[PDB]
C-alpha cells in the first residue's frame, strides 16, 4: 500500500518515538546491567513518556517489550534479569512502538565496555550495509537490487547475510508486504513506488550464515556461534529517494536522502 500524507506524518511520529527509545537507553547500556532491566526501562519510557506501546510485547507470543540480542545471538533475544552485559559485548536492542495506529521499527548495535576489533568491524560494516541500501532507495528501483547490494558488500568483508529474516513493509501493521530480503533472490520482484514504507534490517554474521533457534522458542544464535549484528531503520520512499523515519543523533547518514 502507498501511505497517504496523513499516514506518513503518523509514521514520522511513530518512527521518531522508536528512534528516541534507542537514544534514551544508550546511557544504560554498560557493563553490569541486565537485559531485563534495559527492557523495563524501555517499556516504562514508551508507555509513560511517549504514551505509546511496544508492538513486540505479545506479538506472535513474544514475552518482552524490546528484543535484546548479544554477540552470537542473531535476533529475538529475550530480555532477562539474569543476563548481564559484559566488557566487549556487542548488543542489539530492537524497538517497535505503535503510536496513533502506526509502527516505528528500528534497532542499533551498542558496543559494551572496551570494543574488540571484530566487534567494531562487524557492527560498522553491518550499519554500512544498511546505509548503502538506504542510499539506493528511490522510485523505479527493484528491491532485488538492494538486497543484492547488501549481500555483495557484506560477503566482501568475509561476513554472511542471515537468510531466515528480512525487512518488511510497515504501517498500521507491524509486518506488511513487501518482504525486503537482504540478499539476492530470484523470488524478489518489487519495484519501489513513492509512499511505500518499509524497513531494511540486515542481520550479518561474522561467520557462516546458518542459524540455530534455542529452546525457549525465541532466541536465535549463529549455528557456528560467531558474532552477529543488525541495524534497522524504517523509511518512506520519496519522489527522488527516501526519508529515514527512525534516524538517531548518532546516525552518520542524512535523514533525507536526495537523488
Ligand atoms: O524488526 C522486526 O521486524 C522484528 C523484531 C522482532 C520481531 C518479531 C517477529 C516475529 Cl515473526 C514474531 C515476534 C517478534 Cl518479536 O520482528
Ligand atoms: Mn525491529
Ligand atoms: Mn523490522
Ligand atoms: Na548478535
Amino acid at each position: 500500500s502507498i501511505k497517504t500524507p496523513e499516514d506518513i506524518e503518523k509514521m514520522r511520529v511513530a518512527g521518531r518515538l522508536a528512534a528516541e527509545v534507542l537514544e534514551m537507553i544508550e546511557p544504560y547500556v554498560k557493563p553490569g546491567v541486565s537485559t531485563g532491566e534495559l527492557d523495563r526501562i524501555c517499556n516504562d519510557y514508551i508507555v509513560n513518556e511517549q504514551h505509546a506501546v511496544s508492538a513486540c510485547l505479545g506479538y506472535h507470543g513474544y514475552p518482552k517489550s524490546v528484543c535484546i540480542s548479544i554477540n552470537e545471538v542473531v535476533c529475538h533475544g529475550i530480555p532477562d534479569d539474569a543476563k548481564l552485559l559484559k566488557d566487549g559485548d556487542i548488543v542489539n536492542i530492537d524497538v517497535t512502538v505503535i503510536k496513533d495506529g502506526f509502527h516505528g521499527d528500528t534497532s542499533k548495535m551498542f558496543i559494551v565496555g572496551k570494543p574488540t576489533i571484530m566487534g567494531e568491524r562487524l557492527c560498522r560494516i553491518t550499519q554500512e550495509s544498511l546505509y548503502l541500501a538506504l542510499r539506493m532507495v528511490k522510485p523505479g528501483i527493484n528491491l532485488r537490487e538492494i538486497g543484492a547490494a547488501i549481500q555483495k558488500f557484506v560477503e566482501a568483508e568475509g561476513f554472511s547475510v542471515v537468510r531466515e529474516y528480512c525487512g518488511h513493509g510497515i504501517g498500521r501493521g507491524f509486518h506488511e508486504e513487501p518482504q525486503v530480503l537482504h540478499y539476492d533472490s530470484r523470488e524478489t520482484n518489487v519495484v519501489l513506488k513513492p509512499g511505500m514504507t518499509f524497513t531494511i534490517e540486515p542481520m550479518v554474521n561474522a561467520g557462516k550464515k546458518e542459524i540455530r533457534t534455542m529452546k525457549d522458542g525465541w532466541t536465535v544464535k549463529t549455528k557456528d556461534r560467531s558474532l552477529s549484528a543488525q541495524y534497522e531503520h524504517t523509511i518512506v520512499v520519496t519522489d527522488n529517494g527516501c526519508e529515514i523515519l527512525t534516524l538517531r543523533k548518532d546516525d552518520t547518514i542524512p535523514a533525507i536522502i536526495s537523488h
